[PDB]
């Protein structure tokens, strides 16, 4: 049965805790649970930084969201942070656990609750109109009232069928990040690395994408080490070969991908955390100007960050949108993940948000 | 063809993993290996030596004569847990020292870890020679590794040290690459072959002892070493006097064998041996192969609380359980001088002295137990007469 990572998002005593616990009754603290179609991951971080972390670099990456917002307080300013954060970070799908129902009997005051969720849904830009809007008591459900235990279940039936299952790596237009590249004596040139998402064959065309320009090859031999020959797959530790590619040709830090499917950039923008000391950071604020190592899959690239309009200075354990510069294209879409490294320290994690 | 363990030893950022992919790299280029990222080797994963956790990376690769299993590691804890009770005994290890900063203490004690641990042989590997030309700064260097291995008793002026760069080798520049080259001979040439198992001294540790009426008195267990057969004589050794027999059959599964080999789960029948003749932790083994001691000196690691261990410092004359294959015995743990407490995740060296004898020789691998847990993982180091 399908796998799902999501969690819970929105203002601190909303009630995710405890959704969560009723939820897994019914049916970073990360929990597993399954519906009758599909298991979950289900993660519910204790407030504040966990969130912003969890959501630039976390162990899963959600492909949606449960949103679990009071009925007795209505959106609240980390409802907002959470909706906007999501959006940055390119969670996919958002359902709505409208929460603490049993404390708001007033049908007129639940419907203003839920118009306003849905226009702030709609001011990022998540189709507010669509969403699922479920109305419920995490506490009593979890206390066992079979009403409020119902609302759980069909909580779990909208995630069912309004979260889509993520497309498998398999499935997606193939994209290797090239490790290396050498040459085989008796034989020629391969470049090596992990197959990230999707399949190859001999015979395929692929373009060689990133720090100059896109060409485009046929591949003449797939090889994993005295194992399998002429294919590979997302997974696949391989070699390629590929017609009239000399080392000059291909080099780390490019990616073999299927033609067109992906482009090289040098500007985005992106949501970067910038690590403490205490992680590895540096104790010292991003400020603009500064020309870290921006580290994309397999190379890295230096790029001069600009912050947003009258900010001067990033201090460590915060975040923000930067606007970023590279000194070379690599390709890169949406929602790709990177480290920020300067001398040997990590000092930022960030995620594409924008391509300009 | 023959297949052989080894890793790579030495300090924190010497050049460890550095080296490990730029061998790999080299001998792909050759079409000897699976080139191997950097960044894969480096991320090691978790293995589970029993609620003991230790980052291992494997790689492998082969020579124009042998098959390498090859272990690197990130951190001196890995190092620590992995020598003492990883999943794979090091045939030889390749000590990576930084032509730049010289023996640092995790030098010191990976080779003496090595000693403890019973590693055959170490080649060392004088890494980042693109950063030092001084030829008087690199002379000093190999004299101060040299007599580091002669205090751990290693043959530290046969011993071979390469001078070469891990990274350009794995950027590809073809001088350093030979380098590589020249510490793959000396792999093949210094670090031997081990004897395969089946071609041990027959060896199988005693579980249990039963009669069976029309056979005799059976000793079961799992062969480790060797090969057993009806006919062979065998010494039981270990926990009473030494005695000789003759084996007069060996069964599985209730049915009688032609022989038993290295991995069996079998019933050892005993000429002329009754039932309280023989016990759960005496060994069966090729006469003469194997003595019974009460005495002798280990490398321990001590387990952390996390890890299921005590939560609680030791002492000199702690006196646990010490559980050699399959039975515990009682014995008086006496510190090396200097050493007065041992935490939880500490590693000392101790002499031990058991209440009764057990067969043992260096390199056995032991538990130490206490209130039906175990606290410790120790290797025989030292047999003291
Ligand atoms: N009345 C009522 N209280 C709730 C409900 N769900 C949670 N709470 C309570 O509100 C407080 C905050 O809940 P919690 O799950 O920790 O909030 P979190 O900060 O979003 O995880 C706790 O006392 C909960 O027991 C509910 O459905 N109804
Ligand atoms: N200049 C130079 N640097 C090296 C060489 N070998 C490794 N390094 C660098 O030293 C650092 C540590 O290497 P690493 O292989 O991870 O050390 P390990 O902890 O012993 O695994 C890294 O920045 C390497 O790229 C070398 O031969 N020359
Ligand atoms: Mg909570
Ligand atoms: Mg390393």
């Amino acid at each position: 049965k399908p796998h799902v990572n999501i969690g819970t998002i929105g203002h601190v005593d909303h009630g995710k805790t405890t959704l969560t616990a009723a939820i897994t009754k019914t049916l970073t603290a990360h929990v597993e649970y399954e519906t009758e179609n599909r298991h979950y991951a289900h993660v519910d971080c204790p407030g504040h930084a966990d969130y912003v972390k969890n959501m630039i670099t976390g162990a899963a990456q959600m492909d949606g969201a449960i949103l679990v917002v009071s009925a007795a307080d209505g959106p609240m300013p980390q409802t907002r942070e959470h909706i906007l954060l999501a959006r940055q970070v390119g969670v996919p799908y958002i359902v709505v656990f409208l929460n603490k129902c049993d404390m708001v009997d007033d049908e007129e005051l639940l419907e203003l609750v839920e118009m306003e969720v849905r226009e702030l849904l709609s001011e990022y830009e998540f189709p507010g109109d669509d969403i699922p809007i479920i109305r419920g008591s995490a506490l009593k459900a979890l206390e066992g009232e079979n009403e409020w235990v119902d609302k759980i279940w069909e909580l779990m039936d909208a995630v069912d069928s309004y979260i889509p299952t993520p497309e498998r790596d398999v499935d997606k237009p193939f994209l290797m990040p090239v490790e290396d590249v050498f040459t085989i004596t008796g034989r020629g040139t391969v470049a090596t690395g992990r197959v990230e998402r999707g399949t190859v064959k001999v015979g395929d065309e692929v373009e060689i994408v990133g720090l100059r320009d896109t060409r485009k090859t046929v591949v003449t031999g797939v090889e994993m080490f005295r194992k399998l020959l002429d294919e590979g797959m997302a997974g696949d530790n391989v070699g390629v070969l590929l017609r009239g590619i000399q080392r000059e040709d291909v080099e780390r830090g490019q990616v073999l991908a299927k033609p067109g499917s992906i482009k090289p950039h040098t500007k985005f923008e992106a949501e970067v955390y910038v690590l403490t000391k205490e992680e590895g950071g540096r104790h010292t604020p991003f400020f603009n100007g500064y020309r870290p190592q921006f580290y994309f899959r397999t190379t890295d690239v230096t790029g001069v960050i600009t912050l947003p309009e009258g900010v001067e200075m990033v201090m460590p354990g915060d975040n923000v949108t930067m606007t970023v510069e590279l000194i070379h294209p690599i390709a890169m879409e949406e929602g790709l993940r990177f480290a920020i490294r300067e001398g040997g320290r990590t000092v930022g994690a960030g995620v594409v948000s924008k391509i300009i």
